[PDB]
């Protein structure tokens, strides 16, 4: 089958700087502030895309959109669960395990909004 390859920015979950919080409690290091940073820790990564799917997010008009798919990335790439890639403007989270099949890292990306 034909396979387009799309580009992506990829960003690892981290955790952040203790920042005591309600009263200032003292922060646990057995339970960081995770969150994203500001800038891709990858750019312009390349994978392609198969199992597509598409949902109907808005009515009169319509409005639809894909709900998630099964990326495909070079083994090279730094691949992570929870990872929140950007593609074409929209957000998507590395949810199901990832895995090795064709010397390619194989994950689930899930549209951001429908968590």
């Amino acid at each position: 089958r034909q396979m387009l390859i799309h580009r992506c920015d990829i960003y690892h979950e981290a955790a952040q700087a203790p920042s005591a919080g309600r009263f200032g409690i003292p922060a646990d290091r057995l339970q960081p502030v995770i969150s994203y940073p500001d800038t891709p820790d990858e750019q312009d990564v390349p994978c392609y895309f198969t199992e597509k799917t598409q949902q109907l997010i808005q009515e009169e008009p319509d409005q639809t959109v894909y709900h998630s798919f099964l990326v495909h990335f070079p083994l090279s790439a730094d691949i992570r669960v929870n990872d929140k890639i950007i593609w074409e403007n929209h957000k998507y989270i590395l949810k199901l395990p990832k895995r090795i099949r064709h010397h390619h890292w194989e994950v689930v990306a899930v549209r951001d909004e429908s968590l």
